[PDB]
């Protein structure tokens, strides 16, 4: 019996999609998968034993504490062979690091008033419980930067870390698309031949720099701008970003969608992925774009940004972030067809020659070992 803990399941988040693939791989190996969550949105595999954990606190952190306590009591009466968490909390045998190091985020970005809060104390305590010395929890990591951050703040025993390769779903790959996918999916989405389709995918618009993408779109010269659309796709509220697009005179250029299950089709249709995130532990969409043959504009703060430079299929904007640099990079990318075509070919080559896929199998090996 392998118990999986994540606070919330929904289909449009990276943590959630990594969990789904890892848990499915574990179940397919013949183990019984139990899932504890506060809420589950979308389809659930029939094989999984899904337990909805009741909570009543009015804060996220209060609910998370309630969840931890409830699951401990349930495990007491209904023991599991291994406990795997996708969120930081006490009691885990294995943790999957979908998130950034909180202690480092706070140290770099927050001040005294932020550290006064019960919320800060909770998230710090639950991260500490997972990473501190003396714990047995195995720590499945996505980047070297994560490891460096956790070592800085917790001095975690190095042997407990294991970096995993990416786990991009093969359905995004250019070679897994129907013939004429670019034409068919552009037509399906109302995209004309002469139009430049910019695509931004992710369920946290603020964190992922949707504002920076809209600013970049608005900065384009008039004729080019008239021919350029931005699709913003994710389970988040568009309001603030609609207001910004209106301010900048590009509301009609920007199309907002809730969570979509056809991202593979949008990537086949698109001309560039824009992902100028403020914060991103890894960024699955960056590598999905690589596999789709879709060139990428992103920011150096993203854990997976280096892959864009490695694949030579776009531009990574350096810190400190310069909007003017993003603006010019966008203008160049849209005006220089040979550059964009070379990037696209480079992406396809990298997707065909690199391991961007084995995460679920390697994670399942760690989880089921012994
Ligand atoms: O509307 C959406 C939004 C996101 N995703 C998928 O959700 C994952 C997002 O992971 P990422 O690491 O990019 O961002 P996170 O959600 O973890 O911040 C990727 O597989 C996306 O393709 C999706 O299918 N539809």
């Amino acid at each position: 019996i392998v118990a999986f803990c994540l606070y919330k399941y929904f289909p449009f988040g990276g943590l959630q999609r990594d969990f789904m693939r890892i848990a499915s791989t574990v179940a397919a190996r013949g183990h019984h998968v139990r899932v504890y969550t506060q809420s589950w949105e979308g389809d659930c595999p029939k094989a999984f034993e899904l337990i909805q954990v009741p909570v009543k606190s009015h804060t996220n952190h209060g609910r998370n504490a309630e969840y931890y306590a409830w699951v401990q009591n349930h495990l007491k009466e209904h023991p599991a062979d291994r406990v795997v968490g996708f969120n930081k909390m006490p009691g885990l045998d294995v943790y999957f690091a979908a998130d950034v190091c909180y202690a480092e985020k706070v140290a770099q970005e927050k001040g005294f008033l932020y550290r006064l809060t019960s919320r800060y104390r909770h998230y710090a305590a639950f991260e500490r419980a997972t990473f501190e010395q003396g714990k047995s929890t195995k720590l499945m990591m996505l980047t070297d930067k994560q490891i460096a951050d956790f070592q800085k703040h917790y001095q975690t025993e190095p042997e407990r870390f294991q970096i995993l390769p990416p786990g991009i779903y093969p359905d995004r790959k250019y070679s897994e698309q129907i013939p004429n996918s670019r034409e068919i999916y552009r037509q399906k989405n109302g995209i004309k031949e002469q139009q430049n389709l910019l695509l931004q995918v992710g369920s946290d618009f603020g964190r992922k720099g949707v504002d920076r993408s809209i600013e970049a779109l608005a900065s384009l010269p008039e004729s080019l701008r008239h021919n350029t659309l931005l699709f913003v796709v994710g389970q988040d509220k568009p309001r603030k970003f609609e207001a910004l697009a209106e301010k900048l005179g590009v509301r009609s250029n920007v199309h907002f969608f809730s969570g979509r299950n056809d991202v593979s089709e949008l990537m086949a249709a698109a001309d560039l992925l824009l992902h100028p995130a403020y914060q991103e532990a890894a960024g699955i969409v960056l590598l999905e774009a690589i596999t789709a043959g879709l060139p990428v504009l992103t920011t150096a703060v993203c854990g997976y940004a280096h892959y864009i430079a490695d694949a030579n299929c776009g531009t990574v904007i350096a810190e400190p972030f310069s909007q003017e640099q993003l603006n010019e990079v966008l203008r160049k990318a849209l005006t220089q067809s040979p550059l964009r075509m070379a990037w696209a070919e480079n992406a396809r080559h990298y997707a065909d020659t690199q391991d961007l896929y084995s995460l679920p199998e390697k994670a399942a090996d760690i989880i089921t070992g012994g």
